[PDB]
């Protein structure tokens, strides 16, 4: 139930997910923090049964960078764990392929890290 | 879609997709080829009109270990893209993130690659 | 050089580098509080001659989990760029492999991420 | 010691390294098939005393892009194991971080794979 909402990165994007009862994670990612251009589908899965010994819960998702305005010809995962509480968060690796070329596919795959919480950063 | 389909990595691993018309992917996942209990639901997305220059066609899924049988309490997202033809290849890199306590998230996440193809390796 | 000197990483370990005319790093790494037994022998490389217009300078170095106390068989690289003025840094994201059979291969290499500053984190 | 010596990547680059009693790795990278422009300083760590239950040895290195011929404002650090016998490997992974802004940095590291062997591929 703590992963359904919108959660906001480092950087000021937003994204907005439904966490579905069996694991499924729905939603829309925003690579701006308010920009209809900028709206890109997102589907993923999560742990939908964690352990309680206080670990984070696993998850991650996908955006293809096309929507009805753009297409990069990319598409970015996330994969990371949500952690629950005061100071709520989705820690998580990404990884950003772009459609190559044969000769161009050793730099296809960008990698970074993005942390999410519940409120905006400054 | 030349994407929807069987595909198997070459560790013996296989996965079963549909590629949906406006960019869905949605299938399952087997760790070990010919063990039902090792099937997982992926859902991920992929570029439904990618570049026309010969480059390759992102995509990017999602599997979180939980099914009838067992929970890893982790998931594995993958991020690549798809060639066609003669060879046709799914190349992808992967990070499969395990929840953990806050003390052992700096060792929750795993990264490598997997190769996709129509037909099972050795 | 701003690279030469020691460095902090947000969760407590250190460590102390010399940058050299033609591009060497050389230095030591301190996994913990201060503790000498969990320090190691580190070297990489650095461009000793970056672009001049904002971008920061590239730079990876290897610790080998190997001393005097403590064999790990284990070895991490961190891969990033230094920033130099007064929030001077090192933004790095990193690749643990331990030595593994071949059957536990794909899940021989974490992947994570630190930033180094010039003064401890609180 | 098995490592020293000549490796050479599935993609036709080449390198040439000397494995130290203690741990040290030095040696040069050639990113071509032939050509003093494309060779550049390599230095790295290996575990010296690895597992003797047929464990592979974890190792890293890395490489700034500069060399007297060119300066791609880079770095790659490769993080993997040795393994032994009659088909000797190198096994990694690899960071590849350009000097950027501070804009940029967000696409700063490009992440692949490189399978190192003792005899030369295609």
């Amino acid at each position: 139930a703590g992963i359904t909402g919108t959660w906001y990165n480092q950087l000021g994007s937003t994204f907005i997910v439904t966490a579905g009862a069996d694991g499924a994670l729905t939603g829309t990612y925003e690579s701006a923090v308010g920009n209809a251009e900028s709206r890109y589908v997102l589907t993923g899965r999560y742990d939908s049964a964690p352990a309680t010994d206080g670990s984070g819960t696993a998850l991650g998702w996908t955006v293809a960078w096309k929507n009805n305005y753009r297409n990069a010809h990319s598409a970015t995962t996330w994969s990371g764990q949500y952690v629950g509480g005061a100071e709520a968060r989705i820690n998580t690796q990404w990884l950003l392929t772009s459609g190559t070329t044969e000769a161009n596919a050793w730099k296809s795959t960008l990698v970074g890290h993005d942390t999410f919480t519940k409120v905006k950063p400054s």
